[PDB]
């Protein structure tokens, strides 16, 4: 399509592990994340051709949402919590990378950012 192929959610070969932190990321920092009422446009790989993005994958080459890391981390896909929490950051850097400041999505993206940060915070230790 105009859409590139989703981000991987699995990779038989990469190296993965359960930890501690890894299931706070998907019981707390997704789920908590996901229900937020500006989660929806974060909830899956951005559709370029449905919102008429046609420049969105020629600014963006590094795609990455919420949709993506939920499966990710239901399906064991991370090596650690810092894996996961770089996929959030990549999220939020590419819409501030492609929007501009004080557009709508951008507000969201700094509310979900703001409330990540708070939850990460919390992050039980690990070992
Ligand atoms: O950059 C990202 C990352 C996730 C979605 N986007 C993004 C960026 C620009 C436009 C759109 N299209 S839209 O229909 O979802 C839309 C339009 C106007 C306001 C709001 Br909120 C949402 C989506």
């Amino acid at each position: 399509s105009m859409n590139p192929p989703p981000p991987e959610t699995s990779n038989p070969n990469k190296p993965k592990r359960q930890t501690n932190q890894l299931q706070y990321l998907l019981r707390v920092v997704l789920k908590t994340l996901w229900k937020h009422q500006f989660a929806w446009p974060f909830q899956q790989p951005v559709d370029a051709v449905k919102l008429n993005l046609p420049d969105y994958y020629k600014i963006i080459k590094t795609p990455m949402d919420m949709g993506t890391i939920k499966k990710r981390l239901e399906n064991n896909y991370y090596w650690n919590a810092q894996e996961c929490i770089q996929d959030f950051n990549t999220m939020f850097t590419n819409c501030y990378i492609y929007n501009k400041p004080g557009d709508d999505i951008v507000l969201m993206a700094e509310a979900l950012e703001k409330l990540f940060l708070q939850k990460i915070n919390e992050l039980p230790t690990e070992e």
